[PDB]
């Protein structure tokens, strides 16, 4: 920045700048700097391929660039790129070492080659290619290299371990520990764990060699292998350490030629194979599974089916998996799960292959149910089958029947009793199926009497499930159960009240907030059902307090603290209560894994805060405080506005972040969105949670402009803008941006002076802003003035707080908001050097791809807006524009654009200066 | 190739006096074809085969029979017809203007379009090329279907 | 047909029947006979991949089946499958020839290997890998193979 980067110092600046990203862990700025202002040579465009899923297209380019023999470093580029992509057998067979058989003398840069050579010779266990490598290492005179001697000592540990010599291999592994503990190791509490991990994998592979060598017979050898399989559970799930540790157990088990070591070795190759096909690297899963065929395991016929499936050939995988399924018409071949899972796999990707009709798949779904019925993964699969086939029929001219929703509810509700680990992403599908055809049986019921019988007995299905499924799983559709109460069916209204009775008896303390906000409205029908739902609750036997009445005493007090507009210190002893605080660290469900309790330990309200706050926003909005069971301040914002919009936005967010926390394209980059529990109390009022440690970027920019004495106004700032014509907007914007230099990049320098925390915080900023940058635009967020873009001092996340207006409402008002989202020149150099062409764009495309892949789920979550407000054509059109933005349609000349096209469109119209001049100075753009 | 070009066009009337084979090279031509657009189902003792696949023909296809060059070139023909849906439908749009009627000829074009895109004719949703091929073959050689049709289309040959 | 094919003569009938398709030019019956009544061994299902656009998925399976050193013919299966897919540089860098630098003596089935080796060494133009291959050919005594001597003469022409 301080160097004039318009000049040509960016050649000597960048030959080490890309080195500072290619072992920092970050790729999405490395890929962003390699394609921005560095596009002279074509080899630089080739080096983009080795990080973007076509790495083998760059490998064989490097294999012939690296066979020019003109540079010493274009060879080690090829060797490091082989090592980073685990091509160990291809390293040890390279002609850069084997001139004929041996290697050259003492090492100027060949030490960087010999390190990779020894390490790859260790990771492929062959005593001959490892035993003559140390013939060449030991011909040297004075090995200075810190890095060669580690893999040398591991090599001679392996060579002694093939000579059945335990104390000698313990000696060389202790040499390896000495060298790591003195030379390789560095300081903790400064570095990450991401850079220690390359050393921890070598240490974890040094321990298991000592732990497998320390054995005299197979009785403790089997116990050592089970302890190592226990050590393969703390390991995580990333591919590089797993492949390294399994490669070292592999290299142990084929240098020690026990028959029990060979039986271990087949297990290691099978775990390498199914490791590598789950990590999109079936290049080596195949050539590892072929080692399980000389042993002829009875399970590789199934594993080659998944390798064929991930490669891309569906029909040969289907042929081999039915070839082993009609092999399972013979004897024992355990009947419980080794037969039902194979048939379930045959059905699950006879579905995906689209090679069969519906009845052929269902006719063997029921055969899965015959062969094993105590297992809900087939019920999961058949429920997803019907709740996919419903869309794949409704995509054509298909209208409302009942049976494909009947059977969907019928099999999901029998799935939900067994292992309950997928309730979040399947039960909203359930109850929207439960209350689509129920209202369709009221709309024009007199044949379409078939759907009336269909709702007539899936009401029975819902009752059977509620009498023998767990209770907490209904909380996931709680607000979707808080709407649709006024349903006008009268056989589901009793069930939608019983579904709140059941959720109130067990675990009252969380949902009593919602059940007391229920008995409050302006339309006097919710209140009747609220009294009716509290009647049988206080009629139940366990009445631990009179806390329904004190709950109403909290509720009417907290809805009276939004009417008294002053432009008072009321009741205080309502706290403490067994009622629990409305903060999102009360009101979540801990994500159900397979005796767990659904909640955190209860942090109940203790002392109601006395010192309130109220500030000079639009109407006169105010903030309370709560002291909880740990004695912490929990912040409460009490708005006089309909926060049903806020609650459904936040349920879109809490169905979006759980998809972000499962996609491997988004868990690799750690995408998330901020979150706060927001509750209604009555129409045009509500409560919402305060995230701590946050500050607006208006408050950042004010105190960073005053630190440089840039004089400006706030009311004289926009009367001139009122005085500007249609031509003066552009020059007015281009002058007001020359007044203020962009300064948010050094605000990150003044929160995280530790540069590692700075780098992680700026990545966290760019990524967390990039996700909501189009989650808001797809939801049509608007009103994004810099008093509502909150940033936290702790880690650098981004949250968006106002959001009263949604569904492109910012365009409806004069001097309209014609930006997609606030991308605005303080933010762009805060994103980095390359700015928007980096982690921002990449995580943008990943978020848009995840929203396109999950169109039905996201739209199903957001379907409840038209039932919270029950209007027409001011709210249907909003959902249609929402659906077209989710599918990826450009808003003019409507036809579907790509994710890298929709991203480019939204970015180059958000940062477009002709757009940024037009909007109102409340959304002040020049900042 | 014509085994499903005819079925997609709804060929029918495929009795063995209309399956012509040339002595020179062994090609297959289909000559009668008066009836088209699934008209063979409209008449009693109806034609419920997709195309005449009939046990003299199958061992003439080879040892493996229908699971061979027949199935492979079948899938290649269906894939080419799916890739060129707009051109083939545009060529065949002129039927509704040679005959200028309604709903005896619009429905024929809609069933034609659904067969070109690859929709199974019952429980309508798009099936794959190796699925549409398997469906048409295992319902053409299915002996329960082959018993039903009229002896003019004599099936046991 | 005349043999009762319900009985189990289809093992000795098919180990040469697939040879009669894999150089007749036709693949779509070879692929049809390899997946019909011949589905015992998994290696036969692997040999379907080398004609159906995922041939490199079968290549690296053959590279580790062919590095078991138990059969002489599972090596030449790998070599012919490399040659049919033009992997000439990968043939001349194979460890089936380079024990350390040179090759074994007079040829029972290695003539089928040496033919592929000379031909791939011709098709990649490198005087060093071609000039020491004929150092190994010319150390032999009485080369009978009709197929080796062609690519040898092309090699010494080069
Ligand atoms: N969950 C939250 N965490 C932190 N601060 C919050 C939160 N919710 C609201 N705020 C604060 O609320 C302020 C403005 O409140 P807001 O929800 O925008 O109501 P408002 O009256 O509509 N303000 P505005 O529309 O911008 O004039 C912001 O500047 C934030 O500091
Ligand atoms: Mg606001
Ligand atoms: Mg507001
Ligand atoms: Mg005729
Ligand atoms: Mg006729």
């Amino acid at each position: 920045r301080q160097n004039p980067h318009d000049k040509n110092q960016n050649g000597q600046l960048l030959k080490n700048l890309q080195i500072t990203y290619e072992e920092i862990g970050d790729i999405d700025s490395l890929d962003g700097v390699l394609r921005t202002f560095a596009t002279g040579n074509l080899v630089s465009k080739i080096e983009e391929l080795q990080y973007s899923e076509n790495w083998k297209l760059a490998q064989d380019c490097f294999n012939v660039l690296g066979k020019f023999s003109d540079d010493p470093k274009t060879t080690t580029r090829m060797l490091k790129s082989m090592y980073d992509h685990q091509l160990y057998s291809q390293i040890i067979s390279n002609s850069s070492f084997h001139s004929s058989d041996g290697k050259i003398s003492l090492s100027p840069d060949v030490k960087e080659w010999y390190s990779i050579g020894l390490e790859a010779a260790n990771l492929e266990g062959n005593v001959q290619t490892l035993k003559n490598w140390v013939e060449q290492i030991e011909s040297l005179r004075n090995i200075d290299d810190r890095e060669v001697l580690l893999q040398y000592n591991i090599a001679k540990a392996l060579i002694a371990i093939s000579n059945e010599d335990p104390l000698r291999t313990q000696k060389y592994i202790h040499n390896s520990f000495r060298l790591i503990g003195t030379n390789f190791i560095t300081s903790s509490k400064e570095t990450t764990l991401l850079k220690k991990q390359n050393l921890l994998m070598k240490l974890h592979s040094l321990y298991d060699l000592s732990f497998l060598s320390s054995a005299k017979d197979k009785f403790e050898y089997k116990s050592n292998t089970t302890i190592l399989d226990y050590r393969m559970e703390r390991i995580g799930a990333d591919f590089v350490p797993n492949h390294y540790i399994l490669s070292m157990r592999k290299s142990f088990d084929q240098l020690k030629m026990n028959e029990q070591a060979d039986a271990d070795l087949g297990k290691t190759f099978f775990t390498l194979a199914q490791l590598a096909r789950n990590n999109a690297r079936l290049d080596i899963a195949s050539e590892s599974l072929m080692h399980c065929l000389e042993r002829r395991l009875p399970q590789a016929e199934l594993e080659f089916a998944e390798i064929l499936w991930k490669q891309g050939e569906n029909d040969r995988a289907l042929k081999i998996v039915q070839e082993i399924h009609e092999k399972y018409q013979e004897n024992s071949s355990v009947n419980a799960r080794d037969r039902a899972a194979v048939l379930l796999k045959f059905t699950e990707w006879l579905d995906l292959s689209n090679n069969s009709a519906s009845e052929q798949i269902i006719k063997q779904y029921q055969d899965i149910f015959q062969i094993d019925s105590k297992w809900d993964k087939p019920y999961y699969s058949i429920g997803l089958y019907y709740s996919r086939l419903l869309e794949r029929k409704k995509a054509e001219g298909y209208i409302t029947n009942g049976r494909f929703e009947y059977r969907a509810i019928s099999y999901f509700l029998l799935a939900f009793e067994k292992n309950t680990a997928k309730v979040r992403e399947n039960l909203p599908k359930v109850i929207t199926f439960w209350l689509d055809i129920a209202a369709a049986s009221i709309s024009e019921a007199p044949r379409k009497e078939m759907l009336s019988k269909a709702t007539e007995d899936i009401c029975s299905h819902v009752e059977e499930a509620l009498q023998h499924c767990p209770t907490y799983i209904w909380y996931f559709v709680l607000t979707q159960l808080l709407s649709r109460l006024l349903h006008s069916h009268q056989s589901s209204a009793q069930i939608i009240m019983h579904i709140l009775l059941s959720l109130a008896v067990e675990y009252p303390s969380h949902i009593l907030w919602y059940i007391t906000a229920l008995v409050n409205s302006n339309s006097s029908k919710r209140v009747l059902r609220g009294k009716h739902i509290l009647e049988k609750y206080r009629q139940h036997s366990q009445n631990p307090h009179d806390l329904v009445s004190s709950a109403l005493d909290l509720t009417k007090a907290l809805t009276r603290v939004c009417l008294q507009d002053v432009k008072f210190k009321f009741d205080m002893n309502v706290a403490p209560s067994a009622m629990v605080v409305p903060v999102r660290k009360n009101l979540d469900i801990i994500s159900p894994l397979e005796g767990y309790q659904p909640f955190r330990p209860v942090v109940s309200i203790i002392r109601f805060g006395s010192s309130y706050k109220v500030f000079s926003s639009l109407k006169k909005p105010k903030q309370l405080n709560i002291i909880g069971s740990d004695g912490n301040i929990y912040g409460i914002m009490c708005k006089k506005e309909d926060v049903r919009q806020d609650n459904q936005y936040m349920q879109f967010a809490t169905t979006m972040d759980f998809l972000l926390s499962k996609d491997i394209a988004s868990r690799k980059r750690s995408l998330g969105i901020n979150i706060y529990s927001v509750l209604s109390l009555r129409e045009d009022c509500g409560i919402l949670e305060m995230v701590p440690n946050v500050v607006t970027l208006r408050s950042i920019l004010s105190t960073k402009y005053e630190s440089l004495k840039i004089k400006y106004s706030l009311k004289s700032l926009h009367d001139r803008w009122q005085h500007t014509a249609v031509d003066g907007k552009l020059e007015f914007y281009m002058e007001q941006v020359d007044k203020f230099p962009p300064i948010l990049y050094q605000w990150f320098l003044e929160n995280f002076p530790d540069p590692i925390n700075w780098f992680n915080a700026r990545n966290t900023y760019a990524r967390s802003y990039a996700v909501m940058a189009m989650v808001g635009h797809i939801l049509g967020l608007g009103d994004r003035h810099c008093e509502n873009i909150l940033l936290d001092i702790q880690t650098g996340k981004v949250l968006h707080v106002d959001l009263d207006c949604l569904f492109e409402k910012g365009k409806r008002l004069p001097v309209p908001e014609i930006v997609p989202f606030r991308l605005t020149p303080n933010l762009l150099d805060a994103l980095g050097i390359i700015g928007t062409e980096g982690t921002f764009k990449k995580s943008s495309e990943v978020t848009l791809a995840l929203m396109r892949k999950n169109e039905v789920a996201l739209m199903n979550v957001i379907e409840t807006i038209m039932y919270d407000r029950n209007m027409d054509h001011s709210i249907q059109k909003a959902l249609k524009v929402l659906r077209n933005k989710i599918r990826g349609i450009d808003p003019q000349d409507g036809l579907v654009l790509s994710v890298a096209g929709q991203t480019e469109t939204l970015i180059q119209e958000a940062t477009s200066e002709d757009n940024l001049s037009k909007m109102y100075i409340g959304w002040l753009p020049f900042w």
